[PDB]
C-alpha cells in the first residue's frame, strides 16, 4: 500500500573542529523540481525527509551541495543520482530500493561531499 525512504547524506570537513555550514539539495528528476534542501554544520550526516511511494516504478532524484556561503570554502561539485525502485513481493508489500551512485563514472558510493580548504600554498611557479 506505502512504502517510505530516506536519503542519508554525509558532509566531510578537512579541517576538524570547523563547524562551517553546508547545504544539500535533493531534486526530483520526474517532477523536475527541488524536494528538500538540508544543512550540515562542519562534518556530520543528515536525512532528508522521508520520500512516500504508492505506486510501483523507478524514480529519479539528483543530490548536490550548494555553493559555500563561506568564501573560504569551496563546495564539494560531485552530483549524485539516486534512484528508488518501489516494487511488490512475494507476500504483496510494496517495497522500496534506492541506489545512489556518482553522476559521472556512475559506480555505487554513498552521498558523501568533501568541501575544500581555499587557504592552501599558492600552485608555484617556479624559476
Amino acid at each position: 500500500s506505502t512504502v517510505q525512504t530516506s536519503i542519508s547524506v554525509e558532509n566531510v570537513l578537512e579541517r576538524a573542529g570547523d563547524s562551517t555550514p553546508f547545504s544539500i539539495a535533493l531534486e526530483s528528476i520526474d517532477a523536475m523540481k527541488t524536494i528538500e534542501e538540508i544543512t550540515i554544520a562542519g562534518s556530520g550526516k543528515a536525512s532528508f525527509s522521508p520520500l512516500t511511494f504508492t505506486t510501483v516504478g523507478q524514480y529519479t532524484y539528483r543530490v548536490y551541495q550548494k555553493p559555500s556561503q563561506n568564501k573560504d570554502y569551496q563546495a564539494d561539485t560531485t552530483v549524485f543520482d539516486v534512484l528508488v525502485y518501489v516494487t511488490y513481493d512475494e507476500d504483496g508489500t510494496l517495497v522500496a530500493k534506492v541506489i545512489s551512485r556518482r553522476a559521472g563514472d556512475e559506480e555505487k558510493s554513498a552521498i558523501t561531499f568533501k568541501p575544500k580548504w581555499l587557504v592552501k600554498p599558492i600552485p608555484p611557479r617556479q624559476p
